């Protein structure tokens, strides 16, 4: 699909048997979601940007479905104000910027 | 052009007759650049990010070239981690997300 940028590029994602709305963010290196539970082991990580840093839990090899496109990758979980889909997963769904 | 996301989508922009490196960021509503000087009066603006908020200076009708594409719009200046080209200008240069 082709998504314009007149409005925030929000899409529904399916992760851990849960449905959530997330922002397709080309400026984000990693995918970070609001507090939720995920399987497997995790590593603490600190991610920052505008406003400073937040502490998150890093889970690797996590399955996620974005706009029907399945992908696997690292998901950070923490106090983010919005669910973000970063480049680490945008690449897997073949997402590109065009102009 | 078509830009893949295996790496940060950093491009060259020109503003105030100077070249700067910036991030094409679909997750950003606005364009925010690191401290610099711009003409005219400015208005107050707060941008909410991953770690909280920051105060910035808002300048309107500013000429800016993005990857060779000329644009004229609102440019915010403040303590941002990197120069960010947000949706307000991505829409002006006809940029979209595709997959
Ligand atoms: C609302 O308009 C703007 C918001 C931002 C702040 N911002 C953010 O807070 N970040 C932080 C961030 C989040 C996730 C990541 O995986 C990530 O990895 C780099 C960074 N970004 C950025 O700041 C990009 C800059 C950057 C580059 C390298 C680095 O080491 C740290 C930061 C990405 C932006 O898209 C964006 C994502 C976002 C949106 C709403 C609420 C919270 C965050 C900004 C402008 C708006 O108009």
């Amino acid at each position: 699909p082709q998504i314009t940028l007149w409005q925030r590029p929000l899409v529904t994602i399916k992760i851990g048997g849960q449905l959530k709305e997330a922002l397709l963010d080309t400026g984000a290196d990693d995918t970070v979601l609001e507090e939720m539970s995920l399987p497997g082991r995790w590593k603490p990580k600190m991610i920052g940007g505008i406003g400073g840093f937040i502490k998150v839990r890093q889970y690797d090899q996590i399955l996620i479905e974005i706009c029907g496109h399945k992908a696997i990758g690292t998901v950070l979980v923490g106090p983010t104000p919005v669910n973000i889909i970063g480049r680490n997963l945008l690449t897997q769904i073949g997402c590109t910027l065009n102009f």
